[PDB]
């Protein structure tokens, strides 16, 4: 079972200059969450975003070229990011763009935050065909001390 998690501003906005210029600790608290104890695959330029392993997770990055870090798995292909997360019940698929663009036909499940937020992007989560997905999760918060945005989990199933 391929999941894809991502949070998106306005206009599925993901990314700038290879970052995400927001500030939502609760999101990422989110992310962790649903992510730990799983392998997740991400894109090389994801990889270098996050600048470090994610702990407690099998990371597999994407690239054509050979791997530069032997604390992380590196795979060439989709098919060989599959084979790499072995017998598991759920695979995440964590970007970027790219990545997710590949991954959306396989996977059977989405976690997306939505963030209030309007910021200029140079990559966006892809363009989704809405009558594929069933909402079966749906938390809203409210901006806080912490958050500077409101944001909404969601959960999505393949109907
Ligand atoms: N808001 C969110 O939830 C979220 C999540 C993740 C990332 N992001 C943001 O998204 C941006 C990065 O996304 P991106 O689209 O630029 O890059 P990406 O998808 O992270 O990485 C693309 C790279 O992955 C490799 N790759 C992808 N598919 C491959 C395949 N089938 N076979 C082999 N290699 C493959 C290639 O590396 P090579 O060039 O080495 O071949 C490609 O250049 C950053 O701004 C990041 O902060 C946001
Ligand atoms: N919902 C969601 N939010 C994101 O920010 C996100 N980010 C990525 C890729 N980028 C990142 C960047 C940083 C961390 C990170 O530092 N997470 C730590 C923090 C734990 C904590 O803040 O609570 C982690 O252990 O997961 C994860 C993913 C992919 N999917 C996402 N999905
Ligand atoms: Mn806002
Ligand atoms: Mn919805």
């Amino acid at each position: 079972m391929i999941s894809l998690i991502a949070a998106l501003a306005v206009d599925r906005v993901i990314g700038m200059e290879n970052a995400m210029p927001w500030n939502l600790p609760a999101d990422l608290a989110w992310f962790k969450r649903n992510t730990l104890n799983k392998p997740v695959i991400m894109g090389r330029h994801t990889w270098e975003s996050i600048g470090r392993p994610l702990p407690g997770r099998k990371n597999i990055i994407l690239s054509s070229q050979p791997g530069t870090d032997d604390r992380v798995t590196w795979v060439k292909s989709v098919d060989e990011a599959i084979a790499a997360c072995g017998d598991v019940p759920e695979i995440m698929v964590i970007g970027g763009g790219r990545v997710y663009e590949q991954f959306l036909p396989k996977a059977q499940k989405l976690y997306l935050t939505h963030i209030d937020a309007e910021v200029e992007g140079d990559t966006h989560f892809p363009d989704y065909e809405p009558d594929d997905w069933e909402s079966v999760f749906s938390e809203f918060h409210d901006a806080d001390a912490q958050n500077s945005h409101s944001y909404c989990f969601e959960i999505l199933e393949r109907r």
